[PDB]
């Protein structure tokens, strides 16, 4: 029922471990046991044996063990609204890292049939394309199905941005979200990061982690606001990754140009 339970449980926290067991404990009517008599991640859980359950909790560790198994083989439903509101924040992260990183001077989003920005405050020329526009949105949208073979060679200016628009072969120049690999051979997985310029603020667990682009990580001492705000960009992110969507992005992007932006 909690949300991150709804997450594989290979992306389960030690904090999410320990509230499966309470939850399981009142759907089952099982002996109430200690918070961390499995104390780890879900990534540990699932190196456990079904004895090692059984050791751990001889009282409903093999019960513990065979509910694992089943969420594992008929994964949770998931909230469409939730999911919808995870891809977003992840794609306005993404998009907006990308040009501060690379500057691009136009942006082609292909497959936007609404002319709706996920970054509207940047400084760029964004152009909107799709094989149906939205009837209210199609006098701004250009009315084009994109495919490699015959548009390989037209906008090579700027960035393209395919959010979930599933096109044949990918250019070069191109930010992608695709849910479940020749169509990704002039891209490169994109990994996890987290970028912010926004003001950093002290009124936490201390987040140590390489990934969190923010000012006051240059000296490795992160601020609150950005403490909180790295965690709840994680759990979307995690969300949007375990419910079957990956991300693409041209090759030259480097990390190291959100860096720069800090003037370090
Ligand atoms: N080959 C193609 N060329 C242009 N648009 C395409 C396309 N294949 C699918 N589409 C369009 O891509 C959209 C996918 S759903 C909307 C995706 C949008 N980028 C978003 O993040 O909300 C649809 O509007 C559909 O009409
Ligand atoms: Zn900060």
């Amino acid at each position: 029922l909690p949300a991150h339970l709804r997450l594989q449980p290979i992306y389960w926290s030690r904090d999410d471990v320990a509230q499966w067991l309470k939850w399981a404990e009142n759907e089952f009517s099982l002996r109430p046991i200690d918070s961390n008599t499995f104390e780890m991640n879900g990534k540990a859980l699932l190196l456990l044996t079904k004895e090692d359950f059984r050791y751990r909790s001889p009282h409903s560790g093999d019960e513990l063990y065979e509910l694992l198994q089943h969420i594992l083989a008929q994964p949770a439903a998931g909230d469409e609204l939730k999911i919808n509101a995870a891809c977003r924040k992840v794609q306005h992260m993404v998009v907006k890292a990308a040009l501060l990183a690379d500057k691009f001077p136009v942006l082609h989003d292909i497959g936007n049939p609404k002319a709706i920005k996920c970054v509207p405050q940047a400084d760029v020329e964004w152009k909107f394309y799709d094989a149906q526009p939205c009837s209210d949105k199609a006098y701004k949208i250009e009315e084009l199905f994109y495919s490699y073979a015959t548009h390989s060679d037209k906008f090579t200016d700027g960035v393209c941005l395919f959010w979930n628009c599933n096109v044949d072969r990918y250019p070069a120049n191109s930010i992608v979200c695709r849910f479940d690999k020749s169509a990704f051979v002039n891209l490169k997985q994109l990994p996890f990061f987290y970028y912010s310029d926004s003001p950093c603020e002290s009124h936490y667990v201390p987040l140590k982690s390489a990934t969190c682009i923010t000012r006051c990580n240059l000296g490795g001492a992160v601020c609150r606001h950005h403490a909180n705000e790295y965690r709840l960009y994680l759990d979307a992110y995690n969300m949007m990754i375990s419910a079957g969507f990956s991300l693409w992005v041209y090759k030259q992007f480097d990390t190291y140009n959100l860096w720069n932006t800090f003037t370090r």
